[PDB]
């Protein structure tokens, strides 16, 4: 039960990344890292820039991840709402930048994709391959992170 778990939460990560990917047009890394890897909000607020193509969007950059790396969440933040998203889908900035609940930021992207896909603004998500495989390290590590986690997966079957 665990390992399956451990696997369809990669596959949902997956998924996400792949949408960014095809919405931005680059390559974002591996799956197993991914998440991680939007803590700075230099990806999302990116996204924000798209979709905002009139506007001009401040980025921080930086290798360090710093309490400025907040401004890059928040343009993110403020985006969703802006545009109506239901707040039942947003997340918080500690659940990112101190990464409480990352699950939340991954559920938060599909729900997006949903939103815009169904009126035709971006390209839909596309359910991950059923052959699609992660090594089994990278499953043990997810599987390790939720034992040692104490906050539930959000609900991605009900999108
Ligand atoms: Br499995
Ligand atoms: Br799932
Ligand atoms: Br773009
Ligand atoms: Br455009
Ligand atoms: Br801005
Ligand atoms: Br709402
Ligand atoms: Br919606
Ligand atoms: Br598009
Ligand atoms: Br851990
Ligand atoms: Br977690
Ligand atoms: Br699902």
């Amino acid at each position: 039960r665990e390992t399956l778990q451990a696997y369809d939460y990669l596959c949902r990560v997956d998924e996400a990344k792949k949408w960014i990917e095809e919405c931005l047009g680059t390559d974002l890394g591996p799956t197993s890292t991914f998440e991680q890897s939007l803590r700075n909000g230099v990806v999302l607020a990116l996204l924000v820039q798209k979709f905002q193509p009139d506007k001009l969007i401040k980025i921080f950059y930086s290798n360090e991840l710093q309490f400025r790396h907040s401004d890059n969440i928040n343009k993110f933040l403020d985006f969703i709402h802006g545009i109506g998203l239901p707040e039942i889908f947003h997340f918080e900035l500690t659940d990112i930048y101190e990464g409480k609940n990352l699950p939340k930021v991954i559920y938060c992207i599909h729900a997006l994709s949903y939103f815009l896909s169904m009126q035709d603004l971006a390209p839909p998500l596309i359910k991950s391959d059923e052959n699609l495989s992660f090594t089994d390290e990278d499953v043990s590590i997810i599987v390790r992170r939720l034992r040692q986690s104490n906050v539930i997966l959000p609900n991605f079957k009900a999108l």
